[PDB]
């Protein structure tokens, strides 16, 4: 689990074919080894050495588009004959400058500079892709960006000249001086829809696609349909069409933000993570706001009509004609989810694998079925801090069993398949994980490369064989399935034979095997933040809760995973009933309640929550007398059942909200406190108890002298304006006097 922590939040990341992993964090761009251990080299773009962000960037609402300083960062020409690869990096600084440079030692001279290539607005979108075009097949760079943002301050003037005001897509040339854009190599804009935010750019079937969506950077709300603009893969912009993408299924007003994109290459299927406006961070965060939608590139390629809806065309006016066709996703695959942030699709052993990154630090992968039907996603890796996953996942190019998860300011290299939990064949083959296969020589569920050391390929049994094709005992007893060796020995108890041979045992040269109608009203439901371990007692308040025999609660979190259907635990007062929810995965499940018979009554959202990890303990030491409200800062404290103080246990109260919570130190000594939730106990540092401090008094004004404890004003009560400092004793001054400290009251 090798991690690389930057200092400022990651702005971009790419992975070269053989030159390491480039990560653009703040003002500086680092290159690392594929193990993310040592920054082989580093470039400073703004000022030497000091690579702090010149200005402050507000990390906005997870649905809202982020902001960074490194707009473009993409390697190309790599794997050439003799020409070392190139890296094209474009920054916000210097009017959106962009430099080509040698892919490798970063501190080498930039070959060609260039200005106004990428958007110079830190929150403006930019997405680029290089390709081959021209009579001599030069390397061009198609860049779609938000050049003009209506936020120019008279100090510095980013927004390009009045001629290039409405420019969205430009076909730069990586050879010409300063990356020159032709006259016709640019795609104009319609000035009505607010701005456009481009998410991606990729090549498919001789064309470039730019998935975007209209957007109001001032307001923060999408102002139209997420769309895809399709351009001919040439030297001059040949606008070939534009098509809206309709992924608002399962949500009232629809999903109009495009959070991330990825083209599943060998499948010709685009895969996009859409979301609806989730208020301010998480206030309208519903169980169905985000949705992974899969589109057939053929349908987008066919349905995109050249209409002047968002981009100026030479044959119409802005929104004075047709409206763009709405392309419908592959219906059997759309995966709804409360918080999705990024997607990356690939194909392994002729099976689509879509890794997804959720807004709470989960990387979970789905494996599409036969007719591209999605399975319920397995959670691969979880970030302990639940930081929203950066919207791009990059697969390790040199070892195809890794992927580089970026989150906040930390990058890490995580395997793509958590197949160590499978202990048998069936566990390894019914899960239908394409990366994982059973291994006889090791008798373990593992990757391919980790067990193809014996040259007989059938040693590592994969899924394409089928789950039934592992060895088993057959009755006249024999071995069935696919074994590695053709020589074994059978022994039953007590006939034995050898080899393909004949309690039961089949032993091989490397392994072995052995076997011997009224109304119904719902006031509310509490709590609404159940920890992942479930909750034994969920109280639903309402009315007439006794006029029914079979009352059920149905929770649905993920449009692919099944539903949690439960019966009422013990029907209390006709106004109150009580349920018991089981363990699940971190999610925000919808809760309907269906009585004896009828439609579900959607009581409201109900969010499972990660276990409470304990960050810090504010005082961290108090007098053996105690009584000081120790404050604990952490995450997900609202779901805490209660607290334990183990040394003998001591029950103590709690006064808490989501992130932090306090409690009077009751020990009356190094004690360990533990959050208990649903019969489980997690640790929280250690509180130490020492003797009460000694005092000396003097004197409007009052001066006191005391010989570890971090005493502060609200801790002390002096009745007749405290200010203290250590001078060694330690003197504290305030302008029949009484002083209360914890539980000790004296003078
Ligand atoms: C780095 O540069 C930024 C420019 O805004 C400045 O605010 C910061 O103090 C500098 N830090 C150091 C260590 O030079
Ligand atoms: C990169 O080039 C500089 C320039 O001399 C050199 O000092 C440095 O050692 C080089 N680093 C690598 C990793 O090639
Ligand atoms: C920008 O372009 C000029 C023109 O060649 C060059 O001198 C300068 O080094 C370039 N800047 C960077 C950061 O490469
Ligand atoms: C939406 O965009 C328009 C044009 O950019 C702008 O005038 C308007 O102020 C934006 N919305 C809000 C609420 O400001
Ligand atoms: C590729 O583009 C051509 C150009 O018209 C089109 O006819 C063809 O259908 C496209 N390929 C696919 C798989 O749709
Ligand atoms: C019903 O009993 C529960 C406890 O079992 C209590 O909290 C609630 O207030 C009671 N409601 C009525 C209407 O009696
Ligand atoms: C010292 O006391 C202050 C007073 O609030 C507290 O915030 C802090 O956590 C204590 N411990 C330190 C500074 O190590
Ligand atoms: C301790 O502090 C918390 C918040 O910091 C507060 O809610 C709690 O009531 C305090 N306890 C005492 C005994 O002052």
């Amino acid at each position: 689990e090798p991690v690389w922590r930057s200092e400022q939040a990651i702005g971009a990341i790419a992975a070269s074919q053989e030159d390491g992993v480039f990560v653009a964090s703040g003002s500086c761009l680092d290159q690392l080894d594929y193990s993310l251990e040592h920054s082989l080299s580093r470039l400073y773009r703004d000022q030497a050495g000091n690579c702090t962000e010149p200005v402050s960037l507000a990390p906005p609402a997870r649905p809202r588009p982020g902001s960074s300083f490194s707009k473009l960062l993409l390697p190309y020409r790599e794997g050439a004959a003799g020409l070392g690869g190139l890296l094209l990096t474009g920054w916000t600084f210097d009017r959106g400058a962009c430099e080509v440079r040698p892919l490798g030692n970063l501190s080498r001279n930039s070959l060609r500079n260039g200005t106004e290539v990428v958007s110079c607005h830190p929150q403006g979108s930019t997405a680029g892709v290089v390709y081959r075009a021209g009579r001599n097949n030069r390397w061009y760079l198609a860049v779609a960006a938000t050049y003009v943002l209506p936020e120019p301050e008279t100090a510095s003037r980013c927004n390009p000249a009045a001629s290039d005001h409405d420019t969205a897509i430009a076909l730069k040339d990586t050879e010409g001086r300063s990356l020159a854009t032709q006259e016709l190599g640019r795609l104009k804009l319609c000035e009505g829809a607010g701005s456009l935010h481009f998410v991606d750019a990729f090549l498919w079937n001789g064309s470039i696609y730019f998935p975007y969506y209209p957007y109001n950077y001032t307001s923060g709300a999408a102002t139209g349909w997420p769309s895809m603009a399709r351009i001919a893969q040439s030297t001059e912009v040949l606008f070939q069409g534009q098509a809206s993408l309709d992924c608002g299924h399962g949500h009232p007003d629809g999903r109009r933000l495009l959070l991330s994109s990825s083209l599943v290459e060998a499948l010709d299927v685009w895969a996009g993570v859409f979301s609806a406006a989730a208020g301010e961070g998480q206030e309208r965060r519903s169980p169905t706001t985000t949705a992974l939608c899969l589109f057939r590139m053929s349908e987008i390629q066919a349905r995109a009509k050249r209409v002047s809806w968002d981009f100026k065309t030479a044959e119409s006016h802005c929104k004075e004609g047709d409206q763009p066709e709405r392309v419908q996703p592959i219906a059997s695959s759309t995966l709804i989810h409360s918080d999705l942030t990024s997607v990356y699709g690939t194909v392994v052993m002729n099976r689509t694998v879509l890794f997804l990154g959720t807004g709470d630090g989960q990387l979970l992968k789905v494996i599409l079925g036969e007719n591209l039907t999605s399975n319920c996603p397995e959670v691969i890796y979880e970030i302990k801090e639940e930081t929203p996953v950066f919207y791009k996942l990059v697969p390790d190019p040199v070892k195809n069993i890794y992927i580089y998860l970026t989150a906040g300011k930390e990058v890490r290299r995580i395997r793509v398949a958590n197949c160590n939990k499978h202990k048998s064949c069936s566990e390894c083959l019914t899960a239908t994980d394409p990366h994982c296969g059973w291994c006889h020589s090791l008798q373990r569920c593992t990757f391919q490369g980790d067990c193809v050391h014996s040259e007989n390929l059938e040693n590592w049994l994969d899924i394409s064989s089928g789950a039934k094709k592992c060895p088993k005992i057959q009755i006249t007893v024999t071995m069935v399935g696919s074994f590695s060796p053709r020589h074994s020995k059978c022994m039953v108890k007590e006939l034995c034979q050898n080899k393909c041979t004949c309690n039961v045992m089949f032993s091989f040269g490397s392994w072995n095997l052995s076997d011997r109608l009224q109304v119904f009203y719902i006031k509310s439901i509490e709590p609404q933040k159940v920890s992942t371990l479930g909750k034994s007692n969920v109280i639903v308040t309402g009315a007439n809760f006794t006029r029914a025999s079979n009352i059920t609660m149905i929770l649905k979190g993920t449009s692919t995973c099944d539903k949690d259907v439960i019966q009422v635990s013990h029907v209390l007062n006709d106004t109150h009933m009580k349920f018991s929810l089981p363990s699940s995965r971190k999610e925000m499940k919808d809760v309907c309640i269906q009585f004896d018979g009828g439609n579900c009554s959607s009581v409201g959202s109900l969010s499972y929550i990660a276990l409470p990890h304990c960050s810090l303990i504010f005082p961290a030491t108090t007098w053996i007398s105690g009584g000081q409200n120790i404050t604990m800062m952490g995450r997900n404290f609202d779901v805490i059942d209660n607290l334990i103080i183990s040394h003998g246990n001591i029950n103590v109260s709690e006064y808490c909200v989501a992130t932090y919570c306090g409690f009077l130190a009751p020990s009356l000594t190094n004690v360990t406190v533990k959050l208990r939730v649903q019969d489980t106990y997690l640790d929280c540092g250690t509180l130490q108890y020492r003797e009460d401090p000694r005092f000396t008094g003097y004197r409007t004004e009052l001066e006191v002298k005391i010989q570890n404890f971090n005493i502060s004003k609200k801790d002390i009560e002096i009745t007749l304006q405290l200010n203290c400092s250590f001078e060694n004793t330690i003197l504290c001054k305030i302008k029949k006097v009484r002083v209360k400290l914890g539980n000790l009251e004296l003078y």
